[PDB]
């Protein structure tokens, strides 16, 4: 049929998608700003379509509920036809690639450790060999899944501790993880993707630090329902943007150009 | 029909595919060793197929000849049905994705600068602002194409110089680029992918160094003829291997576990 407005599912995660300071006075797509808001614009331009940005209802990235077997988050929105595409920091994983399509990565990343400055921790091994400093991850997504599945000694040890720790060491959003690290006087370390970690490191009150090397290497991809016609065009659009140096500039724009820590 | 031996096209590039020291006494796939030889084995195991490794005839990665319009190298082998899959450090690019399929990346990289230790160069800008130290790239592939296409000031300036430099600053293979840097007393710098650069840095006589940050960010993908049935299984295989930490171990195995520079 004729062209139709493409429904984009995304998530409120700084600095990918954030509410403009004056969003209360705006409406539609203009309420949002950020790396993925800019990328969405570029993709639509190159693919030739108009779109409506919609924040995922449950605020989740996407996981298959072990109970109901129903996919939640942005992945779910695609799987059940609620949205036509996902433009956000959605990590490309095996379980997800089995149910939806992913474009080649538009950004790279790896699980990392975030500590309050001064915390005596330099690695995952360090965390696994102590109990005074608690640690956790987002309550769902590629990181939690990484630990739940891991057969690597150190990571499995970490998972055994995290899953049974009481009170919970898991958080609902990255913002909550960051807040916990900042208010825990170094007694809480947060495991999240290097990209968000690096961003937060340049935000006031500049009291957090990324320590150690990444535990893995992967990337974010633009997702579409399995078999979607839009998939191929989006993929080529992503590659073109990267080769034009456009993605690199968007990265600098939202991460370092306006860092608040010097 | 029934299963058939899968023809794998690859390229002799250390440490991805190298001739074993005693290859002269061996035959078939057993003549070769390296990261991609190991990856090929893992992919075949996970995808359930047997294969024959064959070194690309022209020794090229793959480019569309401006004259004949014919694709050469490994890309050509796929495009014309000479091979069923390419397992090598083949860079995922737009022009290539338009003619063949690529799995999600199995390794990340970026164009980098290789200098003989001591050379007064720390960046691409540095190179572009001087003439005493000549510089070049492989005579074909994603790096040369990066410069030929680039609209970025500094890189276009570099391309203008390189393309017209006499004698040629381009080389036929990475090995030739490395040799030129090592024998040029610092008067030649080589532009190649960070992965090969980092590998060479840990090889005797340990006289080369990677300097500056990468000029871009991209990845290597396993390639198959456009629409090939093998594509989907290979892609999932790649993701599974990465999530098992297998790719990380292969990287260490062939890059650092046996570095000869400490
Ligand atoms: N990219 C998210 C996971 C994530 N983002 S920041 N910290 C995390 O664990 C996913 O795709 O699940
Ligand atoms: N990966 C090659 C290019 C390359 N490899 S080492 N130095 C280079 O320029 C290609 O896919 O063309």
């Amino acid at each position: 049929g004729a062209n139709k407005t493409v429904v984009v599912t995304t998530i409120l995660e700084s600095p990918y998608v954030m509410m403009k300071k004056n969003h209360e006075m705006l409406e539609g797509n203009e309420r949002y700003e950020g790396y993925c808001v800019d990328l969405a614009a570029e993709i639509a331009k190159h693919c030739g379509f108009k779109y409506k940005l919609t924040i995922v209802g449950d605020g989740k990235y996407g996981a298959r509920d072990a109970d109901t077997k129903i996919w939640n988050g942005m992945v779910g929105e695609l799987v059940y036809g609620k949205a036509d595409i996902a433009i956000a920091p959605l990590t490309i994983t095996l379980v997800r690639e089995e149910v939806i399509d992913f474009s080649k990565p538009f950004m790279s990343l790896g699980i990392s450790i975030m500590i309050k400055k001064g915390t005596p921790i330099e690695s995952a091994e360090d965390l696994s060999k102590q109990t005074e400093i608690a640690y956790g991850t987002l309550d769902s997504g590629s990181t939690k899944e990484f630990f739940r599945r891991s057969k690597i000694a150190v990571f499995d040890k970490m998972w055994t501790y995290m899953r049974s720790a009481e009170p919970s060491v898991f958080v609902r959003t990255t913002a909550e993880g960051v807040a916990r690290v900042r208010k825990s006087k170094g007694k809480y370390a947060y495991l999240l993707e290097s990209t968000m970690n690096e961003y937060i490191e340049q935000r006031k009150p500049c009291d957090t630090m990324k320590v150690g090397g990444n535990l893995d290497s992967k990337g974010y991809g633009i997702a579409t329902p399995k078999g979607s016609s839009l998939g191929n065009a989006v993929n080529l659009a992503v590659l073109k943007l990267n080769e034009q140096g456009l993605l690199d500039k968007l990265k600098n724009k939202w991460w370092y150009d306006k860092g608040e820590c010097g």
